[PDB]
């Protein structure tokens, strides 16, 4: 969903469905939550000075994902 452009008309959309992923740590799931932080991870890795991301990336889940022991 998130790494291509589309007609999909909003990005806030993808970013609710993607801040609802923080339960995997929260419930117990360690894989679930490797792997949405790697996905997490590989949207800050494309972007130098850009906003490929939405903002709230930067807000919730990033300051989150330097917990996650």
């Amino acid at each position: 969903w998130i790494f291509n452009t589309e007609i999909f008309p909003t990005v806030k959309e993808k970013a609710a469905i993607l801040t609802k992923m923080l339960a995997f740590e929260i419930r117990g799931e360690p894989s679930l939550s490797k792997l949405f932080y790697e996905i997490v991870l590989k949207l800050f890795d494309q972007e130098h000075f850009n906003n490929t991301e939405i903002t709230v990336r930067m807000e919730q889940p990033f300051l989150v994902g330097t917990r996650v022991e």
